[PDB]
């Protein structure tokens, strides 16, 4: 898969993160990201995708070493960590055709896994609208503990 780049934007309290909601197969909440273009540097892709999806330009705030990266089904996703963005920031996507809504969420209230269906003696996982975000949550929490305590 083509690598994806984007951002985990946090507010000034470090207790909220900015998620975006897509449509259709992307109908749930996830961090802003997208696919890298040919010859495009990771930081430039992250800023481009984040600005397309949120209308906020991270370019001046990216730190090269501050990111969480996961490989999910052999596609790499790297989200640069951007703390300290005020919650009164006006966010507006560039394309309403891809982004339904943009909201802040409490990090402590977000799930870090989906629930099984062991009460129903059935295999698999119950739907969760944070499914896109979930893989990053525990790594984010651990990262913020290490960097800030
Ligand atoms: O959060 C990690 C992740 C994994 C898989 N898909 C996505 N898609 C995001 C960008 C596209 C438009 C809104 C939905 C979120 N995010």
């Amino acid at each position: 898969g083509v690598p994806t780049y984007g951002a985990i934007i946090l507010d000034e309290t470090l207790e909220n993160v900015l998620l975006v909601q897509g449509y259709l197969a992307k109908s749930g909440w996830g961090f802003p990201k997208g696919k890298v273009n040919k010859e495009e540097a990771p930081h430039d892709c992250a800023a481009r995708e984040v600005f397309e999806e949120t209308g906020f330009d991270i370019k001046d705030y990216i730190c090269k070493d501050d990111y969480i990266e996961l490989r999910i089904n052999d596609q790499l996703a790297r989200l640069y960590i951007i703390p300290g963005i005020p919650k009164d920031t006006k966010f507006n996507p560039k394309t309403r055709r891809e982004i339904r809504n943009i909201e802040w969420f409490s990090i402590e209230k977000l799930p870090c896994h989906r629930n099984d269906m062991t009460p129903k003696s059935k295999l698999g996982l119950a739907p969760n609208k944070f499914f896109m975000a979930i893989p990053f949550i525990r790594p984010l929490r651990d990262w913020l503990s290490r960097r800030f305590g």
